[PDB]
């Protein structure tokens, strides 16, 4: 699809057996998830923004589906206020920016 | 031009005559710059990101161009990590994300 920047470009996502609604973000690096209980080994980190930084729970190798296009790479989950799909899953599906 | 998102979309922008390398931010609503000098009114202003809210300075109605397309819009003024444009302005410049 093409999606225009009129409003936040929010799109549904499939992660963990769960459906939820993420920003395709090219700002963002890396994926950061709103807290959430998934299972597997993680390692701790702490990314940046506007206001100062927030702690995160790095997960790798996490399937994410994003309006029908399957991905698969590192996830970070911790308190963030939106769901952000980064760049990391962002190539994974062929998205690009236009204009 | 079709931007791929195997590196950050930076781009080079000029604002009050000055050139600058900024980030194309799909996940931002607004155009936050970092601490610069700019001719005109300003408005105190805050605004939140993954890590908290920060004090801006807001000016109105700014000429900025972006990879020789022209906008005018608003734009923030503040402790922002790194300069982002946001949709407010990636809207005017016609940017669309596609996959
Ligand atoms: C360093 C470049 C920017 C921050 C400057 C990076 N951000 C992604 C942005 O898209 C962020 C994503 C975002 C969106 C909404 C709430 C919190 C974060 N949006 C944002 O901060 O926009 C602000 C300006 O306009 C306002 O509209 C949204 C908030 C305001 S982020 O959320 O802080 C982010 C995401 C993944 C990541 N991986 C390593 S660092 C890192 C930082």
């Amino acid at each position: 699809p093409q999606i225009t920047l009129w409003k936040r470009p929010l799109v549904t996502i499939k992660i963990g057996g769960q459906l939820k609604e993420a920003l395709l973000d090219t700002g963002a690096d890396d994926t950061v998830l709103e807290e959430m209980n998934l299972p597997g080994r993680w390692k701790p980190k702490m990314i940046g923004g506007i206001g100062g930084f927030i702690k995160v729970r790095q997960y790798d190798q996490i399937l994410i589906e994003i309006c029908g296009h399957k991905a698969i790479g590192t996830v970070l989950v911790g308190p963030t206020p939106v769901n952000i799909i980064g760049r990391n899953l962002l190539t994974q599906i062929g998205c690009t920016l236009n204009f």
